[PDB]
């Protein structure tokens, strides 16, 4: 079931974002691949 | 055009995150596939 | 290293979400492909 994200971080060294979930012990994450770049 | 996200949720049963957008009737979403796991 | 997201936007014309990062000059983004649709 959908749960809220408590903290969203991204990492320019791994090109991933990590969403910490409000669930369980607080250490469940959703993590996905991203592009990372310097925009205008 | 880019619009703000009003609520971000993720679901460990579907392995997707859903971003509710500030747009229209409030029921437009961006939805993407993710990994979901228990981190350190 | 992971840094906080300061602003999350999505765009129904490009089918991408963009996360502005707390890093550098504020113009670093993570950007990823998404589905965009009108949910129930």
């Amino acid at each position: 079931a959908p749960v809220p994200v408590t903290k969203l971080v991204c990492d320019g060294d791994t090109y991933k974002c990590t969403a910490y979930l409000d669930f369980g012990d607080g250490r469940w994450v959703a993590q996905w691949d991203t592009n990372v770049f310097h925009t205008g």
